[PDB]
């Protein structure tokens, strides 16, 4: 049915708290079905004194797994990949196991242990070991089979940025083309999302940016500015630059069957129970909201931006906040909060 009006009071105390808590910045955007809202409050570059506004462009992190997915969904409905195919089948003697699927790379059920557990150990030391270097989507598995598997083919959820570097390389396998030219050419540009960007390995950010600010593990420690970086570590699994009027657009487009075959977004959507109120589909989050309504779109982390775009079943109402700091649990969990207020409204 119809959904209460947003809450943009709510909304500005969340934003508040958030910069209360160590976020140098934060800012909101709801497409409220053709009225927009917008705020914003703090610093996009904490060292000049910058306001942060919600045209600022930043890193979407994990939100970039969504793109991936709805580039592999399209490859379906083309007949080029069967989700049910062993990755094996399309990338001969990549994985130990034949068993594991395309669905089960999707959905995070493939077993694949997450290679960041082994890079992030020591969050700043982490960072600056791989800010600048240049991986290739081998390198990354290769670091992932240094481990064995963690479950068997499809039997648990368990989230593994490999599986979307896996991701990555079948696209590249199937089409021949890079995956920048797939999201620009499938995506970026039907959507005409004019601030959205995959610059991989390029370090600098087009345009206005807020810049991104990584919390020390000490507690009281520096922040230190990470805006600048490679992204190459997640690639086809978190490297996407974009707006919160691109994730707005990009998701109500993706929830309105826009993108790809009623059946495909149907499959996008067959969700594994990840906790209580969460699901994941086919690289989609599913979170359920305390007045009884759920939104479909995905979270991001990336080394100091926090990011939130979700949308209504039918996307006539899409949401996407930002904080520029990351490795801060009380920011994330406050953020997570513009999501009560957009769609639940006033209490
Ligand atoms: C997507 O963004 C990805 N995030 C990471 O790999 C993380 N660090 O990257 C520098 C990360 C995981 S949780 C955290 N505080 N940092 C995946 N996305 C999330 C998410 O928070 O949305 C995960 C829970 C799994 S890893």
């Amino acid at each position: 049915a119809d959904l209460p009006a947003p809450d943009d009071t709510g909304l500005q105390a969340v934003l508040h708290t958030a910069l209360s808590q160590g976020a140098p910045g934060a800012m909101v955007r709801v497409d409220d079905n053709g009225t927009i809202h917008q705020l914003s409050e703090g610093v996009a570059d904490r060292a000049t004194g910058r306001a942060i506004t919600t045209t600022d462009r930043f890193r979407v992190g994990s939100v970039t797994k969504s793109f991936s997915a709805v580039v592999l969904l399209q490859l379906v409905d083309e007949g080029k990949l069967d989700l049910d195919a062993s990755v094996n089948t399309y990338l001969p003697g990549l994985l130990p196991d034949d068993r594991i699927t395309v669905r089960q790379v999707m959905s995070h059920r493939s077993g694949l242990y997450d290679y960041t557990n082994d890079m992030f150990a020591q969050t700043v030391p982490g960072f600056e070991s791989v800010r600048n270097k240049v991986f290739s989507y081998q390198d990354l598995i290769t670091l992932s089979l240094k481990h064995g598997v963690t479950n068997a083919p499809g039997a648990a959820y368990s989230y593994s940025n490999t599986n979307f570097v896996v991701a990555g390389m079948l696209i590249e396998k199937l089409t021949g083309h890079s995956v920048a030219t797939e999201y620009q050419n499938r995506i970026f540009t039907p959507l005409n999302l004019t601030d959205t960007f995959y610059v991989h390995p390029d370090t600098v950010i087009p345009g206005t940016h807020a810049n991104g600010y990584l919390t020390p593990d000490e507690a009281g420690g520096a922040l230190v500015d990470s805006t600048e970086q490679t992204v190459s570590w997640a690639q086809s699994a978190g490297a996407v630059i974009s707006s919160t009027q691109d994730l707005d657009t990009f998701f109500s487009a993706l929830m309105s069957g826009q993108l790809m075959s009623a059946a495909q977004l149907a499959q996008m959507q067959q969700w594994t129970t990840v906790n209580s109120t969460q699901g994941y589909g086919l690289g989609l989050r599913r979170r359920d909201l305390s007045c009884g309504i759920s939104v479909y779109g995905h979270t991001g982390t990336v080394q100091g931006y926090y990011t939130y775009a979700f949308a209504s079943k039918d996307g006539k109402r899409s949401v996407t906040a930002l904080a520029n700091t990351s490795n801060n649990v009380n920011v994330l969990n406050t953020m997570a909060r513009t999501l009560e207020s957009a769609f639940c409204g006033k209490p």
